[PDB]
């Protein structure tokens, strides 16, 4: 019900959950200061181009807990979020500049793709009424009696963190409307959102991949095909650095020594990373490294789906709902862009 | 209700009344927006050492219209005001860094000096019962049919204008002002001296007689007129260009009658409308003169007179204490022929 | 094609002509040099709530010489503008937050109501084939070479200055479309957009009010049953104003005194005012005061609209395509007070 | 003697030594630079609400190397301090917004709280003629000719970090004074001070709850009464994480996984301290999390203190000199549920 | 004590005299405070792009009182200054950004062009053993009794505002000597003509031409002058009667129709150092706009005697005239025997 | 040709590339975005006191990749580079505040020492022609600097196979130079590795092992390097290798009044949590241990107090010297 208030829910609660109080506040350049006693402390630091009492408000207003993962939610054009604001935890930045019935000075008027939380009422509603937008939940929709065609998800995001199912489930289902049509597309690969310091893995080849040497672990999942002497493992051999197209490939070559990434622009919705690594110990390095995080066994599949028979092409593949293309020889190197 | 309540309030009512609504607010910088529809207003821009936020909100929350000189109350020692700000239009601040009861940012819960004001509930009491503090009045606090001794101004401020009462001619217009004082647990006996007008260059009225001739008349009529010959005008006050460097302009009154016949141009080191001696560097271009630090202040011309014909000529060099905006002010005095040579301040 | 050509435009130019050139800028918070010699000169200081680097750009691009009055279009509800933006002078920023074809970073996509400059090559076309858009021109557009209804304009603004037709003639023609269709109807008065200081009168009767002894004018025009040495001329006998509802009263009384007005907020696309205001001489203030600026003509015309025969009768006048409320009390039959909102 | 001097000062010797000499200073925003040669380097960057300059002033002038824990002077109602400031490394602030003869812009006359420092002459007079007043020392105050009531801490601060007794002996001895009379007696535990990465065990209890399995340890520490599996060590076992309401517990678990901790507020001289925990392993967050950092003994001879025979009941507890709520639960001859707030 | 003492000084002396003292500042932002009891003022705006307590050192060490103009030692080629600053009072910023002696932080040792006061003790040493400088002097160089070649200027800048030599008695002389060195020697020559400071507003008449020129009904003015030749009425008077508005290259021009009405003029860039301004002009009681107005603040009388100095019979040609010491280029067309515009670049 | 280009450059290359192409940009206090469908990302954080604009200009155009050290360039006086920038990484500003064809704002006209890269065409025969400057180069040209270490995307490298070189050579008042020290290997606290096999023993062998080994028994290291808890107040630590074993005893803190990589006597405070003690100034350097031990053996026993003067980066350091006939070694 106003700044003071939106302050007040923060240093007491983290989020604002519509807790009645107030705490005198003091904006200054990009910070915020609450005052607690005869002192301020410094609540909140502005990342972005908005007002910084803005972009306070948004982050607070944000949706808390388990969240679904904003690469595809990127990609499906979505441009206003209704009722409820996600926070992009890497970018330190709103997912979206406009909002519906959130924030006064977000709030936007005319129609336009926007994105539905299913646990908030009346949403979904909404939903099946819009032209076009995208709508999400925890538990899939029913029309009528079985499912839906829609998007399934065994990993997300908690407080900000990389986080999957293991016995704990994590789910999402994520539901689409373009020009008045529902759509049933809806293939095939998505990106798991992990970084490079938290990263862990999620599948029993990623959990052998970080573990057993090369040879071992290829001759086990039948990889001899593929050549990872260049890509998929990274070869520091060379003055030039090989491979690292992979989030998890860079994990196993910052265990062997020390490995730093520094990537052009940073954020959790983005699909497909671009950084410049360099490796210490063996001075290889990469200018331009282009690499996104997949589950190793979708990665694998997508190999499975080639062959030795064409001396170059490019096929495009199909994360995060859009088409991705990467380039090949033969198997000899094989990455995007 | 917050920011985005007093936004709401200053930019309908112009100041923050209470009311109720809300207008969304972005911070940017020393500005402060409200958006209205698909664009941005500028509704402040921050002119003090206060987060821009809460600048703002102490501005919306000034004392609006009529309001008391500020001088005064800054030479009596004000830290704090209860349930009010004053604004300084001039300087583009409050009065002073510290509330009571107004703002949760700089509410002060120490015990200091604090400014009441007496249209104000609960302000009587707590002024009366406060071991040091000020109340300003504009009716005089009365013990039955008797008026209380106090500070007795016959002018003011309007939304940052200076005021004063007038006769308005082809009727009367009163402003009045009263200003109490308790240092140590008692109320002050007596106060004395003279006050400063708070009229500035631009918008300076004549409040008297005596200012509507000097402005007017030249100078030969107008000291001819007041008898004023042995205080030598034509520089103490009147001021001098036939030299490089100016004459006296150690009244407000004296740098307007200047520039009426040519172009004046004065720059303040610091500007307040709660500095009762004030400083700045004065260049007239017409016949080019300058003075590098003027001292003056705004005093009723016929003050100032007076303050002259309690000195004494005799003397060689003296130096004149004279109270104005109830502090001891020090002045040179040189005399020759049992005239004048230099009056001047500092 | 940048920030380093866009400054050459204007600090040569004064305005982004398209020219060809380059000089070294410098953005350090709010303001914007460009670099002469071996000292920085400063251009642009940021009035707006855009990236300091955008608000140049959108000046540098806005449209200038002559423009139409801000207010109407506002009041229309433009969102956006194509390959042009509008200043506000008196705001120091754009009339909108948003573009269309003109600054990458303000540039929206989507489909708002969208004003369009004839001037500007395949704006007309543009402007036809838009769900809602509105579009202004200096000439009448006509169908079957008869005039289209339109908002017609003898005044406007002549680089952020307030112009008037008067051997010269300003036209400004207005044209809106909503919900697929034009309208064939428009009603109403509209504000000239003068402010206290560069006031000028426009007809005879401002000339006239202006140096007329109140009371000749009365007179002479014939308005005794109209209240105006209260209602407009305005009273400085009482500790509080009345009256000055309009731009022109405040103008007259400047003439006779020091008057100050410091507007709550100040914008050139604003139809109705509201400003504190401050008489010196004979110490009188509005905290409140809401005014206009109407051609004393056109006022004249609504008052005569009026039943003088009522009490209370709170009439809704149009000007600047919008309705606005006012508050009407008569005595004795003839105008007690009439003021707005 | 002067900003330019200061910055003479941290360049060189790390804070103000009094030390004569000057470099060009320039600020920028919330920056302070020095120039060196034909570049400028980067000295301090001001996280307070204070003028940048100012903070960096203050920021020379704090107390550097061994400093006393800043929670119980926070809770102490400080106000002013005098002839040194307390820096609080985490908040990158100081300890209060008001001085006394160290800052010209700080500085603040009117009689209130004030911190003083025993290490600086002319304080403990300045001590014991103030009405209201704080007294910290490396070294007990004696009189008459035995000792003096205080509290008395083991551990402390050094250049911003947590450090404890451990062959090194650390102590601090706090006064106070209210209404012109000492204090009589002092009581409670007092936090630690200590963080989640730099955590190091104070004693032989918290090493053992570190390095083994619960009950090896519940069983010889005797603790069965109280619950610690639920209450204390933090079971992720559900989706909503139980315990982590002390600093160690949180230690103890970031071993086994990954644990992130999102304070709301980040503050050295904060008692009670509130953040939302996330575990990755075993996800499980939970969203307000409210701990204290808190030896382990003192954290027992509290549980020891409490009555088991009790159905729902709240525990005052008195921590860094004031009083906090704890929920006691406690079913049958045991603990069901224990946690503050 | 650096910083606070220089506050001290603007604050009490309105500039720095190097008295002795402190006050408290705050830096926030572009602006700087100084605390007097519990408030802060303000006592500077920074407009520059130098760091905020940077230049309003360079600001309270500016020169301060009668100061020369600056166009002509910026278009000298003047990079640094030595022991001095001075304040461009219309740009709000120094002439330089770099200083020798003045302060730390702008201060400069690679050789350059520098501008020496004369007044300051060391000054005129330095100047005569540079390969490169500029000198300025209240009081002319003379060898002996004999005054060396330079540039006299009967006018000047007074705490920013620009004064003259004037006059029943009365005369004020107001004088500036300027001496250049370039490649290792004086320069021998010094020609052309020279700006006044003045500005719209506070423009006064520095000759009985131009106070005719302001007083006096044109063809009154241009009869008395015998201008008849030359265009006035366009070309200088300047014309309200087109949508275009044409003439006002002169400061005095628009100083004149700012007289008959309102005149509204907006620089690109603002600054005195300027010898060649360029607004946009708007006259509102008879609309009309120059849109890309240049002009220039000439003596008159400087001005028409570049004018006469026209051959009136030649079709089209380009001319150059030596303003503030720089050639500038000014465009001619003659209908018959009589001016059809002239105008500058 | 512009600011969007070189945004369009570093989003995309990581660098100013030339490549052709634009980005829409906002520019707020010292924050650089780029607007990406409909929100902006943030590109860069402005660190220096140059225009935020411009520095973000001048750390596209940096030097990418293999880069020298920039102690020593600083000490040789440059002021300007030619058509490239050199960036430190640690400070988050340029080498300079000035540029030679680089940047329209910080181009400078006048003569001043000059800074060339070698790997760019005209710039060894502009650095002939140019009385004083300084060149560095990946490959020999004649008297230099040798150099088998260097620095790569901001991170301290060196040779182990991979072989890494650079030569500088400086000329001042119209003729070169004669050079002649050590150099420090800029390496940090954190990312350090060994690259010695002296150094490779110091970390991982205990004390008396290592003194033993390489003789060092005259001067004790448990004072003057090894450092030593025991007291109050520090002790050694003049060395960064002798922080890096530190650090893995227990918990070591450092905080440099200023941080940059050109320096190269660097100074910090130093405080050890286990078993506390702190320095509160603590001068050191990075010197390969075997260059320092180098030093150790130039000096006489037989001195009750001397000063002694060494050359690390082209620069004298004054050196303290106490015997027990051996006893203190620190800088000044």
């Amino acid at each position: 019900s106003g700044l003071e208030n939106i302050a007040f829910n923060v240093v007491n609660k983290g989020s604002f959950v519509s807790a009645d109080g107030e705490l005198p506040v003091a904006i200054s350049g990009d910070k915020v200061f609450v005052r607690d006693g005869n002192t301020d402390n410094l609540v909140f630091v502005n990342k972005t181009s908005l007002p910084t009492n803005i972009a306070f408000e948004l982050f607070a207003k944000r949706k808390v807990g388990l969240t679904p993962p904003l690469s595809i939610l990127k990609n499906l054009g979505v441009v206003a979020t209704y009722k409820f604001v996600l926070w992009d935890y890497e970018a330190e930045r709103p997912l979206t500049s406009f909002t519906k019935s959130v924030c006064g000075y977000t709030d936007f008027a005319e129609d336009v793709c926007t994105c539905y939380d299913n646990s908030i009422q009346g949403s979904y509603e909404r939903f099946t009424l819009s032209t076009n937008a995208v709508l999400f939940s925890a538990t899939a929709v029913k029309a009528g009696g079985k499912s839906l065609p829609a998007i399934k998800l065994n990993f997300g995001m908690l407080n900000g963190n990389a986080i999957a199912t293991v016995i704990k489930n994590i789910n999402w289902f994520v539901y689409v409307r373009k020009d008045g049509k529902p759509v049933d597309h809806y293939d095939g690969f998505y990106t798991q959102g992990r970084n490079l310091q938290d990263f862990l893995p999620r599948s029993t080849m990623e959990e052998d991949f970080l573990n057993m040497d090369m040879g071992v672990f290829i001759q086990k999942y039948g990889l001899e095909d593929f050549n990872f002497e260049h890509v998929v493992y990274g070869d520091v051999s060379k003055t030039t650095l090989g491979g690292l197209h992979l989030s998890i490939s860079q994990v196993r070559l910052s265990k062997m020594g020390i490995l730093k990434a520094e990537e052009f622009v940073a954020a959790s919705d983005i699909t497909l990373k671009c950084c410049t690594v360099t490796y210490l110990n063996d001075p290889s390095s990469k200018t331009v490294c282009t690499y996104m995080d997949l589950l190793l066994d979708d990665f694998v599949s997508v190999l499975k789906s080639l062959d030795l028979t064409v001396v170059s092409k490019v096929h495009e593949v199909i994360i995060d709902n859009k088409p991705w293309r990467w380039m090949l020889w033969c198997v000899a190197t094989f990455y995007p862009q």
